[PDB]
């Protein structure tokens, strides 16, 4: 249970829910077919923001993970639960206006993710336990103009079956300035890119104790 509740660029938090398209509540989203696989939503109920972010091509956003809206701390607890073990991802999205859009549909391309290391350690731990800090690269090579930025923790502890993955996920808003537009991604569509019976979101962690995991997606897109 956490949110993705305001984002960082440049050593400067943009606001609680300010670009962030934020729930109230903290539960997950479990149904990989649903239209809320994409950017929250229902069951859940998800603000609408009117600010759009700007962001230079090439340089990171941090997205800040919090337990709740409220929270005010930035230990372990004040993150997420540390049973939740699994990976963390990260995809843009062109849009006309990053304000009106979805979401939902095609236009997905990976940028970032986080699986488990050598050590058995997973990319949830790294954010629990580095005061919510999820750092992401916004490519240089990308076309300038508006993104939606779609942030993902997936707690895999009781992923033995399908349904049981639980899917964290918001959305921020961007006008990416500087992009030098030499490369077009190939995409992917929320829903669509997930499915029940992946490697990777149908996953005993425990029996056996894993030493290789599959994030799921595509492969990130780099320059
Ligand atoms: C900007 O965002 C990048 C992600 O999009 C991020 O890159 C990642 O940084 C981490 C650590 O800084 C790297 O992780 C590993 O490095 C060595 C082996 O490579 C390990 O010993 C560490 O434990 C750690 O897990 C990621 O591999 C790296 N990913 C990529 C694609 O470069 C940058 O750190 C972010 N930059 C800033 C300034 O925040
Ligand atoms: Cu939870």
């Amino acid at each position: 249970h956490t949110i993705f509740s305001s984002l960082e660029v440049n050593g400067v938090n943009q606001g609680l829910g300010e670009g962030v398209r934020v729930p109230t509540y903290n539960g997950p989203i479990e149904d990989v077919t649903s239209a809320s696989i994409a950017c929250n939503g229902s069951p859940n109920t998800v603000a609408s923001t009117s600010k759009v972010i700007t962001v230079q091509a090439g340089t990171n956003v941090t997205a800040i993970w919090r337990y709740m809206l409220s929270t005010t701390g930035d230990s372990p607890a004040d993150v997420m639960d540390s049973s939740h073990k699994g990976p963390t991802i990260a995809y843009l999205k062109k849009v006309d206006n990053a304000a009106t859009a979805s979401g939902v549909g095609n236009g997905w391309f990976k940028i970032q993710q986080d699986g488990m290391d050598s050590s058995g350690v997973w990319g949830t731990e790294r954010v629990i336990n580095g005061k919510g800090r999820h750092s992401i690269k916004i490519p240089e090579c990308i076309a300038p103009g508006q993104y939606l930025l779609r942030a993902e923790m997936i707690a895999l502890h009781a992923a033995s079956n399908y349904p049981g993955a639980q899917f964290y996920m918001e959305c921020a808003q961007l006008n990416v300035v500087g992009g030098t537009g030499a490369k077009t991604p190939s995409t992917v569509s929320f829903p669509g890119a997930y499915s029940g019976s992946d490697p990777g979101v149908k996953i005993s962690i425990y029996w056996p104790p894993v030493t290789s995991y599959t994030v799921p997606g595509p492969s990130v897109f780099t320059c």
